[PDB]
């Protein structure tokens, strides 16, 4: 059962690919991996951050879409707005059943970057997994409470994602058209959700054992 | 929450580079971070595209690692550029890992050399001296020591010329010969011999190293750990 993780790199194994893949491999799931940059950082500070030339990743992608598709499929940072516009091209051509986006944006996001995340890869997402600051830069609307969370949650919605995973911070909220659930509470709950859904759970359940999984992680 | 850093190229299919070594290091229980060399376009159907990244971004990725909580293990897989074998041996040599895993990979299951001439020179020179222990096939030792290997005794002799070389051990996959399949462990004072079965018994033994077992269990376990995954 493969899912894909299409992200930056990370040195430290806390965040982008490096945490998916060890999600995926955790939750049991078979990890693939499209890369669109590589950064150098640790608990300290980001040393360097450095884009892959478009062709590489093109090639990237082909190669895992081509083979054994992917059941899932989990878009985390990608700071590039060409980038952006490549993946959601091939995404549309591959049409994966289910996609995750998780639109991390720490503060590193260009304005153009934002717009193409917001205008084609947002509309595209089984779910989007937003916090409360990626929510508001999205919105353009204050969050101060879980009223705020949830009608944010709702106004993201009106995108086209079939559902909202909204983590405050404190609790979560999970919204869908005839779906609500509060979670008393990034990256791996992301993926953790990307192979639940792959596993064939029902998208609450999903976030359920995500949630889970991260409490003995 | 004990780190290992996997030192190697990525493979989007996720069969092979970082990202094996990624799922073992997780399947353990070790902390997974890796030093990214290269970027592979490839599945089971073939190699589409291989891009070498640039020393300065690798020489950050390394110095990253190293100067915050640094990596109990480390393995170094499969490196295709002369001049990243050159740049990790320097930056091995600064931060001075204790259990540095060097899985050689030069020659494929199916007998094809898998770098070129100046990055093979480069290993064998430069970076095998520097490993705690090395995991070749027999064609690997073969290309190491210009010695060949017919049978288990040669493969004993070779793995001890290696020693000589810098390694304190030498884990010697066999399977290549047309007699009998062993891998055998030596060092300056051991002798072992295993059943025969890659890249997850190379990055198993960097995760229970890491984990505070001595070599010869370290072994053992990844062993069993290879028999289970294969179930």
């Amino acid at each position: 059962i493969p899912t894909l993780t299409i992200a930056g790199s990370d040195s430290s194994g806390g965040a982008g690919i490096q945490a998916d893949l060890k999600t995926f491999s955790a939750i049991g799931t078979y990890g693939m991996s499209v890369i669109t940059a590589i950064t150098a950082q640790n608990t300290k500070g980001v040393f360097a951050v450095e884009d892959l030339n478009k062709k590489i990743i093109k090639k990237q992608i082909e190669a895992v879409f081509e083979d054994i598709p992917p059941r899932a499929v989990k878009i985390g940072m990608v700071s590039s707005p060409e980038i952006i516009l490549e993946i959601v091209e091939n995404l549309k051509k591959y049409n994966p059943k289910y996609l995750v986006v998780d639109p991390v944006m720490i503060y590193l996001l260009k304005p153009e970057a934002k717009e193409n995340l917001i205008k084609y890869l947002i509309p595209l997402a089984y779910i989007i997994t937003p916090n409360i600051p990626e929510a508001e830069e999205i919105t353009g609307i204050k969050i101060h409470n879980v009223d705020d969370m949830k009608r944010v949650g709702e106004e993201i919605l009106q995108l086209g994602p079939k559902f909202v995973l909204m983590k405050g911070g404190a609790v979560d909220i999970l919204v869908g058209k005839n779906i609500f659930k509060v979670y008393k509470s990034g990256c791996t709950l992301s993926s953790a959700i990307t192979s639940y859904l792959a596993l064939g759970y029902e998208i609450t359940e999903a976030v359920n054992l995500s949630k889970i999984y991260i409490t003995e992680a």
